[PDB]
């Protein structure tokens, strides 16, 4: 007797009324711009598929992030292109600005426009709490955007959101592990960080869909508020189960695991224990309560589900009142 079947209970056929050219990123013909516009001046950093560095296009001496790809599957690079051509423009969403390769050897290139980031284990220590307020709901209109496309991002954490924080600008990045909905699709639940997994992936839930996003989010949310990043710090995928057991219960997770008629490794019911759901207000400190508000609170309860059918949309969440005061902000007459 296998799991019980789930679609999104949003966005659920986006794809489905798309032209087949918008989801099948494999019949995807690459434009390739040229590569000689680009000057790289130093590393940022090294993917396990790439090389990150810092560059400038040398035809307007602009700043530009230049992403070397390692030799993969030409399908997981496609994909990735597809997914940041459909979605740009969309708000607060990395813009690819070009795609280049060596004209010999044909190693390819992303070229992203330029995030002046501040480093988030330096910049959360920094935070209002209207800062967070802000730039949740910036990662919020992203979120909603991608979804409202047909696309999980499926890597949400603090360090895919780049942040010119002077300039109050925020960009979602890293669409290297982002796949096209699909109602019924069974996916790959190796994906996302360890700490920023939902429960679906770590139970093996393969048909999961949007929801995934909104559970690294509110893992996200909860490291702010708290001070404390990550939140849930297992030391392995099954430990990482535990870690939210002990904060979210174990009855609403065996009541989870029953509704979609989950098989549980052996293993993990004498690790997950018996554990009382906890009060979120346990977590406030002197240290930290500056930055919490019942309105927080109620906002992160409602995006911490064990049911991703239960957790808010990106769409349902703008409308926290946790918001209320950036809503305003953001109704510019300009
Ligand atoms: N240096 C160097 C490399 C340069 C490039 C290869 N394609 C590119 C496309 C655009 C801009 C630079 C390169 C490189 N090629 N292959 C690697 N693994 C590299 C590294 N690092
Ligand atoms: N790693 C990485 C990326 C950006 C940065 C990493 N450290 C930084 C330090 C200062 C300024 C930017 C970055 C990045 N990855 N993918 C993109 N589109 C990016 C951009 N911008």
């Amino acid at each position: 007797s296998g799991p019980v079947p789930s679609r999104a209970r949003v966005y659920t056929d986006v794809n489905t009324h798309r032209p087949r050219e918008y989801w099948d990123y494999e019949s995807h013909v690459v434009e390739w711009g040229n590569q000689d516009d680009y000057q790289l001046v130093r590393k940022l950093g090294r993917g396990k598929y790439s090389e990150v560095f810092e560059a400038i296009n040398i035809t307007n001496n602009e700043k530009v992030v230049v992403k070397i790809l390692k030799p993969v599957k030409k399908k997981k690079i496609k994909r990735e292109i597809k997914i940041l051509e459909n979605l740009r423009g969309g708000p607060n969403i990395i813009t690819l600005a070009d795609i280049v390769k060596d004209p010999v050897s044909r190693t390819p290139a992303l070229v992203f426009e330029h995030v002046n980031n501040t480093d988030f284990k330096q910049l959360y220590q920094t935070l209002t709490d209207y800062d967070i307020r802000f730039y949740m709901y910036e990662i919020l209109k992203a979120l909603d955007y991608c979804h409202s496309m047909g696309i999980m991002h499926r890597d949400v954490k603090p360090h895919n959101v780049m942040i010119d924080h002077e300039h109050r600008k925020l960009r979602l990045i890293d669409w290297g592990l982002a796949e096209f909905y699909h109602p019924g699709q069974e996916y790959n639940v190796r994906v996302a960080s360890r700490y920023f997994k939902g429960p679906e992936l770590l139970v093996d839930y393969q048909m999961y869909d949007y929801s995934l996003d909104m559970w690294s989010l509110g893992c996200m949310l909860a490291s702010m508020i708290f001070r404390k990043e990550p939140f849930f710090h297992g030391h392995d995928n099954y430990d990482q189960l535990v870690r939210i057991a002990k904060v979210l219960g174990t009855e609403d997770l065996y009541d989870y695991i029953d509704k979609y008629n989950i098989e549980l490794d052996p293993r993990f019911n004498d690790i997950l224990g018996r554990h009382s759901r906890k009060r979120w207000e346990r977590f406030v400190h002197s240290e930290n309560q500056h930055l919490v508000s019942p309105e927080a609170l109620d906002f992160l309860d409602k995006l911490l589900r064990y049911d991703h059918q239960s957790r808010l949309t990106a769409r349902e969440a703008m409308e926290h009142p946790y918001f209320y005061t950036v809503v305003k902000d953001q109704a510019r007459m300009g």
